[PDB]
């Protein structure tokens, strides 16, 4: 079978290279060649923003009912706690404590880190705008370029002075198309290897405020541990 | 002018006066009245307890359900995570650790604590009861004491079986009195001062399970932030 | 049953201490310490006078008709005697000074007891208002007292003329105070227990006049009794 | 000039005095004289025992009405006492004894006295009707006797049944007559002076019972004059 089944096989590969005609539209002549892939480049920077966005912001209003947990289990102990006791004035004090270190986690986390990724989000827009802006100039360079032959080509005389108005089109979209091929070359690629950038400050701003709450937290903890161990010889007396 | 008023109020409240101090007794040194310190302090350990348990019980669903936040934070990084940066592996492991000390301090407090509570409290509900034990016996013996010489009193021969029926109410109060005296003066008092054992022990087994975790977590944590390092320096790169 | 209604017994006790607050009234700062018992002592003198009065004037009017009576019987014997019979002038000098004697006791009980009471009540009115006199400025003293210090406690200077005022209140009630607590502390608790002596007093006058009476009544009736045994001897010859 | 008025009352007058004349009786030398003392003398003895026990009876419900008094005024002490004074136990037994002695003096004086009257007056009401038993028998004796001459006179012959009725009348009367004479002079002489014997039974026993009482009242109030005393050397302290 796999033979004549083959026959299947060489119907499909080859007869499959002129389906590819019918599969794409209607011109060839393209800016495709060096700022598709600088297009390609900054929209790879924008695809994975939208998907941190949306779980940054989910999980900051998970850390923000967190560090309210975190608020009302210190509270509650703080009430609790009743004056017969040892030492109520000192955990009292690293609750409160570990009450400012939420506060300030909560701020920096649920409220600013936001900005951190607008901190170099601030240029792409315009960058990704100006990749269509090369590509504009790029398409009709050409254009204006085989243009001008062909008036060339086409008239029995110069005269026709539709060689001029190719001639001012090749020289108007060259023009754009060499200026728009200095700034975008460097920054459009530049932008794409840049999304880094904002990536690294965002991460780093969540992490380094989430890391310095539980590095404070750890150590208080750790005091009200030592109350365990001060209530456990106390444990016969009272 | 009101005052007159409370003349009438006078007459009656003296009767109550007398009718509320028939709810007293009868006695002679009786340490008794310290098991009338017993009732109403062996409650304390009670009423404390109820209170104790009531926020135990809602605040370990509040650290279970805190818990499965950390679990579902940490497989949400991991996941959330891309295979272009080197580390997934080490704090994948660093959150695999920090998976496993969040299981043991859910299970150690969310699951395991009343338990501690139970350990010095199962002796508690007999001792209670036993309070009572003692205390009628009071009753019973100086009823029968003060029976036995109103009949020698009342008697016109002696040779009366009522008599004869106070003296062997006296004898059998009076042995139950005295063995009842000797076991819960020791006894219930110690439950009284010993009820900080429970309290102790389950207040530490809270609050170890509790800084065992964040102690990981703080170590884990910092380890993250050496990543975060790391990933500054590969940020202009990538 | 009796410890469920026992729950009546917990009720009853520590709960009517709240009750209390309700029973009194709307000040608690007064002259109740020193003066209250001894102003207590000089009404416990007048309330025993009142039925002492009563009593002593029924009972007066009950002797005034007794030795009214007495008179009668005298002069009907007198007059009953008949002088065909041995002795009737012996017998009616008997009758006469036993007259005299009996407007004696008349005079003396019925008449002249009243004022014996009197005799040292005379001054216990003024007194019993006294008791009053002296309160006036145990209180006005401590309000005053009070006062200059709140003043000196509210007011942002001394100069506030209400701290003036206070001083003058305070001294004004301090020189009260003081003049009749000298005063007072000595006469109103000893007039108490002088309260004796008025009683004292009306009691020896009414049972002295009384025995003086009878005391001269039974020489009088012996001597009549000498008159029938002298009758006696005379029965057979008349 | 009114006398000649006079002179027609004379007529009138004269006759009455006949008459009344004719009211008198015949006799010789009679005993029955000294029975026209009897009867007037007798009614003396009635006479006066009507005003004695007139007196005596109203005079007998005053003592009773007075002892009475007596009772209500010891019982008005005893009542009206109070506790801190020592002798209420000693004076309560005085006046108990002076209670019992006004009741032996109720009793004697007023339930009994009139006994002591009847003892000897029980003889005299037969005894009065004794005077007109002999009195009779004169107007008998003597009609008969004068009736027997009175016949012999009259009677032609003898042989007279009327003269054989006469001195049987006679002998009949006289039989009577010298038997009553010699009971009745005796014995109704006798009554009129031994009237005395009940009116000396009757007041000795009235006067006996009342110094009794009061011979016993002197000693037990002379008794309360010491409680007096020692009340004036308690009346300090009191």
């Amino acid at each position: 079978m796999a033979d004549l089944f083959n026959k299947h096989l060489k119907k499909a590969t080859n007869r499959t290279k002129e389906k590819l005609l019918e599969g794409i539209g209607k011109a060839k002549a393209t800016q495709d060649e060096v700022f598709d892939q600088h297009a390609a480049n900054l929209n790879k920077q924008s695809k994975s923003c939208e998907k941190l966005h949306k779980d940054v912001k989910n999980y900051s209003s998970a850390l923000r009912t967190l560090l309210s947990a975190e608020k009302q289990l210190r509270d509650t102990i703080r009430d609790a706690y009743e004056p017969e006791w040892p030492d109520r004035e000192h955990l009292t004090a690293i609750f409160d404590n570990l009450d400012i270190q939420t506060n300030e986690l909560e701020k920096t986390v649920c409220d600013d880190l936001p900005q951190t990724v607008t901190q170099y989000v601030n240029q792409f827009p315009d960058l990704k705008k100006k990749i269509e802006k090369r590509g504009r100039k790029l398409v009709d360079y050409d254009s204006a370029k085989n243009s001008f032959n062909s008036v060339k080509a086409s008239s029995k005389k110069d005269n026709d002075p539709k060689l001029a108005k190719a001639t001012m089109e090749l020289q108007a979209a060259e023009q754009m198309y060499t200026e728009m091929n200095n700034e975008l070359l460097e920054i459009l690629p530049a932008v794409f290897d840049s999304r880094i950038t904002f990536f690294v400050d965002t991460l780093q701003t969540l992490f380094n405020a989430n890391s310095v709450y539980q590095t404070d937290a750890s150590k208080f903890h750790k005091q009200i541990v030592m109350q365990l161990d001060k209530l456990g010889e106390s444990m016969d007396y009272l």
